[PDB]
């Protein structure tokens, strides 16, 4: 149970990899998700005396943890990993292959602010136990790090699980800490939001929008706050879907417009009755025939200007 | 503690069943459910010397622990089954019948696309602990399989729990893993939700629609406007029983059509009122006669369609 | 640490009970409460020379807990209960009483069927551990079985613990299992639910019965929506207190009737409007009256059918 | 770890006390609030021969937990005491104090009758564990019992916590068990609850009366409708603050009242409108002036009633 | 395992000090937050032989957990702080570095006064187990407190953690307890909470203002009363960001104000309605013209005054 004898002076290359098993319920408010995968590390000690008799009669050797095993721990889990010790076994002056199956709590954030359309990335993190004076070294291993084993979670589509940076970060200016990073990029599919809380608000207020043609003060009235009414009643309804962050979002703007334009809507309404009553019937009939075509382009030029400002830019 | 020598060179055929004793509290949000049955399976070990005698002094011969059992481990579950052994008896040369009983925290997806009416089938798979080299395969005992023990859980009917399938997959190209799957196959009692959730928005639609049969324009107006807000209210109690699914829904389609045939209503209402003030009177009655005919005969078709297209095909 | 030698070749009768000493916390969503009783056994066993020495100077025998116990555990609790050992003592050659304190979260089902005014029973069943070939059978102890301690709960008044049934039922076609039964019979007090539920709900209705003593469409039409409204808003206010239960409820088919009645309201005050409008005011005002008496005589007797349905019969 | 000798024949008095440190965190929903406090007993064993030396050179003697501890248990309590050990001396032929710091999660029940102006009582019982023959009964040390370190809880005003009171109970006709009862009186601080609970309830009840100042039929109906949908939409929105008992409540009969209120306006409203059509505007005109009166008066004294039936008496 | 003998006879300074790495996760409604920092304690014992051999050839000498650690606690904290140890060395004849990382519930209280614009501070306090007659007292050691390795906490902007304050305590008159106060000094960003908590409210209360320029009963009181249920729906809608206090807050005496407001304009209404029919026009236009003005700036200075009352002083 020691650190191989630094013979070389060199830190011991461990390479490792996550081939990931079963991932699902990714739960947005909590931003957590589960993760069971393999640990796969080929950390190698020739100069330990672990069995390097170079022997072909016994190939595949196996050994039990007795052997000092590098430890591996994820800053952003909670909680500690359940551990499966599935193989350990080296070659005859060869390298270990001590894999495992973990399932663990894992913490990463959320950008909610193209929360229709966006496009989140999951971070993985993990850091070794530097003990004695043997430096030991995270690398990465192309050969056993993906997900093609047909894995899916609800409401995802994922892209890319290899991206295997090492971005080696400091704390309190360490020696080294290799802290690789694992990137689970994923997209959201949003064919299931258009007709459950975008369309019921925009027929909401098409709806309002129809008081323009109608000249009975009372009915614009009732249409209007009873459109305003209906439509907080349907914010209430989708709370859960949307999403609470105290940053500026896409689809937290465009409410803001709606209440505005729900404003604008009453004051010419009150405009008009105004203006009808005070024996200007021409310039009423003027107001309401320029409001007409200004309120509907007013607003898809609002929303493109939204849409270039919060997207592409 | 050691797996029988392989005499025969042959993997050692570790029969096994579950008999349900009582399911309860099947959780549709969290897709989970409790599970409490007997776990017998039927390993033979005649070369092991697990008291081998043949003799008949001793037949139905009690063991502890001591020897080697077969670990059985559930990957749906997030938890270590309770276990409590029953019985450790072999025979003369013969099996050894160890029972069980186990509770646990058993997971499954559910398929909320026929939510009223829905068949979901519920998956229990369990995998062996290959150590050593015998190899061990896991096969399926017809005869202590079952739940004949007047089990029931609320809201669902039982129909069938001896699927009893073997879909051996693959994990990293490993050699074999059975991966014995057991379908519990489920239905939903619909009879207490049309009373509930379908009948009283029906109500409200046909609510909405007798504004065709009168001519106050304040008053179409307030019908239609605070029937759309009933509506909203309808649907926010309703909330916890609906399923919140990423796709597509039977019952999160007929919403969308509510919501389009109030905004139809209203438009059409806005019309015979602009109508009617451009002194159109015979072209505004004639209108309204075609849409009291054809607003309810196209909700029949399109409700038939959206049938046709989520059931049946 | 063994059972007693089957001299007389029966099995041992262990006599048991409980007696009640706080229970409280009955949660009716989750279907749990807490209990806190006492466990007084009178398991005897004088031919295992468990001190039966037949000494007057040494009456009121005490032992430790290194004489084996029968291990008795709940079916119903979904957790170890917190056992604490009190009097362990065995008279020459007689019992031992063996007393503990134990909390538990027994699981119960409940019957919302007639929720204001149910009569729920809450059952307990508890098994006995049979090891090696002594046959352990439970019995009844009438003596130390009740709840006289003054215990409470809150909103329900208790009547009876003494049934002590012994419903002994199969497992797997196995030889005995005694399974004794333990039911509470309490009920509800519902004074707390004609002043919150009830009452709101007829106000509203009444309110909205009012319609047919006026004769403006749009007060009649404004009235009996936004009462419908209120009424969904009440609805959704009282939706912790009224059950969700997958079958029909008494307090689940008024809801539904209230439902149709504000729909033949809304039928008929178009009819009327529909009728002067067409000229014929005699028959406006028949149907009027007629209506005037129909509705809350009609209401009345669905009422009463509805209680012979659920209750009575 | 043995009681005392009874040389005396007499039991040994544990004198106790709790000095409360911290507490916090009460939740009026789940009954339970956080306590952090000192337990300090003196109970003395000078023929136990716990270094009874009387030497002067060693006064203030120290010793560990080797000897017996008398162990003190919550009742209230469901889970186990985090205890840290502080001090353990004993004087030469003295007691010993023996003091701990202690959190737990007591439980204790709440009245809900008085709910914007409650003066519950928070209990805390103990009992002492009876061993061997020695009889151990429990004391009150005025002492070590108090608050004194500016102890606070947002919303209360504490005001004794030295009660000390010594109700003796019996369970199964026990010998003897003190059950020291500790009473924490509190009050609950009102100001809060007066421009949030009350104020916009009495403003919505006094936005309906206003109805009684007009002759628009229509105007008195939306009105008054719309004014009860607002008040039921503010006790969706107060839920949460207002306690939910299975018994009547001062805060719960004011609005039954409030219904009330809403049923009568909407009938007199009714009543007038009629009496009008029918062409009896002087009786219309004497109802609506004598309503005018008779509201507002009818409304305080049945509330000056409903105080003086709840508080007072 | 034992405290250094006071040679000198003097208290050891065991100084300290905490270097914040990630804190995360404020939960308000809680006021519980995560934190992960540094813990580094520099506590010297010469005199204990605890290696001072004062040789050059064995520098940076390394020792094991074996000898004694002064123990930590957090009071704030409910549970034990996972302790990861790093570094144990001593210089010759000098001082321990022993580090730790640790992750802990700490608990701190919160003031909702300003909530918009507030200020709070995250408190920290640690003390120490004095233990035998070796005194100990906590120092501060400002090489090693601090915070800069970019943490950042979503909605808030770090300014300070290094108040370091020592507000020595007591309790029960003991000797000493430093009770070190760790600052954490943070702000709240409020350009998330303008277009989403008071411009909407605003926009309601304006469009309420707008029945004053209209000449219909009816319309009017629609206005107001539609108004008002959106106001109370919209505070529905923006319960879980607002906070529920036992104490006056800014943002609690806006909502308030704003009913008053609403029960003014439903006055003034009514009055003009009444004025209107007891022929005095321009009685009404006067008492219409004056509220015009009347209301927003009324609405103004007590805005004003408000936050003069609430802020500045
Ligand atoms: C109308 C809806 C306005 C949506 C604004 C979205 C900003 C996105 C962003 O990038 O804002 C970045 C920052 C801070 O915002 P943050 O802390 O990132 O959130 O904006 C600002 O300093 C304000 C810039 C926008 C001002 C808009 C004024 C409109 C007046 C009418
Ligand atoms: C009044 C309506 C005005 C609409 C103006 C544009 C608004 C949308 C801007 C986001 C575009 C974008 O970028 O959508 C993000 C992604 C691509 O993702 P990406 O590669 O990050 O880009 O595209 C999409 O899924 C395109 C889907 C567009 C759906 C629009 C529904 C409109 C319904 C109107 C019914 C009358
Ligand atoms: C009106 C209500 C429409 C309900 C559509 C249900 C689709 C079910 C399905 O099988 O949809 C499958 C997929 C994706 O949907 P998904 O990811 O499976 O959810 O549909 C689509 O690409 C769109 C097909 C439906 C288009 C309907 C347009 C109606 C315009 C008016
Ligand atoms: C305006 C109303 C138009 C109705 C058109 C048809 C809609 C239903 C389509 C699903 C059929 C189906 O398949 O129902 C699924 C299952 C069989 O399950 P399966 O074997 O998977 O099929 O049948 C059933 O429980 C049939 C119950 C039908 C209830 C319909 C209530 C309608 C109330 C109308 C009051 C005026
Ligand atoms: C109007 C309100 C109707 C309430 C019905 C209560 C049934 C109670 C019961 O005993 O119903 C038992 C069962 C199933 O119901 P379940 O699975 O026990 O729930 O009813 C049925 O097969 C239907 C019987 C009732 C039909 C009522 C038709 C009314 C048309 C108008
Ligand atoms: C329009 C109103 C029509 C009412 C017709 C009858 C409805 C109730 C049927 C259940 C009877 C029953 O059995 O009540 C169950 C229990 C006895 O329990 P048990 O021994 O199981 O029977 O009795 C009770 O607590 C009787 C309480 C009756 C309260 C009724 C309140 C009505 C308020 C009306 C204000 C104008
Ligand atoms: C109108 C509001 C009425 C509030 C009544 C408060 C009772 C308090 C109490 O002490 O009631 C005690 C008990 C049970 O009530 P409990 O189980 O203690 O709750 O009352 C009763 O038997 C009924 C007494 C009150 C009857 C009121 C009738 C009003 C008709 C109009
Ligand atoms: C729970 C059901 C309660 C029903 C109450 C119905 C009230 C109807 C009032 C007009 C009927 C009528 O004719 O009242 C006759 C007389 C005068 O009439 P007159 O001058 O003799 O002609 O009116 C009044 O003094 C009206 C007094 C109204 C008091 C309301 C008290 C509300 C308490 C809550
Ligand atoms: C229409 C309004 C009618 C009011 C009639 C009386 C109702 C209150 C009865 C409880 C009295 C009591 O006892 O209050 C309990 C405690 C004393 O506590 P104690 O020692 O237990 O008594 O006193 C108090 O904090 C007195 C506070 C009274 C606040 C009343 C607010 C009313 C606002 C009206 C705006 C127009
Ligand atoms: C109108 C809105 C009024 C908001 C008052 C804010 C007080 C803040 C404070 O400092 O109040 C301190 C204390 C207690 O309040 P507390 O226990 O600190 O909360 O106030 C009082 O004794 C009352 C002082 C304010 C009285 C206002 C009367 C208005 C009549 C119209
Ligand atoms: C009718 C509207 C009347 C407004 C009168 C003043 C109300 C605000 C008083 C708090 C000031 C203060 O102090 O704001 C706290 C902090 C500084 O924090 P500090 O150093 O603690 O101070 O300033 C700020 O972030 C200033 C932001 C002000 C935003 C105001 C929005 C108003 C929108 C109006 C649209 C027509």
């Amino acid at each position: 149970v020691s650190p191989p004898p630094p013979i070389a002076d060199e830190p011991l290359t461990v390479n490792t990899g996550i081939y990931l098993i079963e991932c699902y319920s990714l739960d947005d408010k909590a931003e957590t998700f589960k993760v069971n995968a393999f640990l796969s590390l080929s950390w190698k000690d020739r100069r330990l005396a672990f069995d390097p008799v170079r022997s072909g009669v016994r190939v595949k050797t196996y050994e039990p943890e007795a052997i000092w095993i590098p430890e591996i721990r994820f800053v952003n889990v909670e909680n500690a990993r359940d551990a499966d010790v599935v193989d350990i076994s080296v070659s005859p002056d060869g390298t270990v292959q001590y894999l495992e199956r973990f399932s663990a709590r894992v913490l990463s954030p959320l950008d909610f602010r193209r929360y229709p359309f966006d496009s989140q990335t999951l971070h993985i993190y993990l850091i070794v136990r530097s003990v004695d004076t043997r430096n030991i070294v995270l690398a990465v291993d192309l050969e056993k790090v993906g997900k093609n084993d047909d894995v899916f979670l609800t409401g995802w589509d994922i892209e890319s699980f290899t991206a295997v940076v090492k971005p080696a970060n400091f704390a309190l200016e360490d020696r080294l800490e290799s802290k690789l990073d694992y990137q689970l990029r994923i997209s959201r599919q949003y064919f299931s939001y258009i007709p459950n809380i975008i369309l019921p608000m925009l027929f909401i207020l098409f709806i309002s929008w129809t008081a323009f043609w109608s000249t009975s003060y009372e009915a614009n009235v009732t249409l209007v706050v009873s459109t305003l009414i209906a439509h907080i009643a349907f914010n209430i309804l989708v709370e859960t879907n949307l999403p609470k962050t105290p940053y500026m979002t896409y689809t937290g703007a465009i409410i803001f417009m709606i209440y505005l334009f729900y404003f604008v809507a009453v004051i010419e309404v009150t405009v008009q009755h105004y203006l009808k009553v005070e024996s200007q019937p021409a310039r009423a009939a003027s107001i309401t025939r320029a409001s007409r075509i200004a309120f509907p382009v007013v607003f898809l030029l609002a929303n493109i200007i939204l849409a270039f400002l919060f997207f592409g830019f």
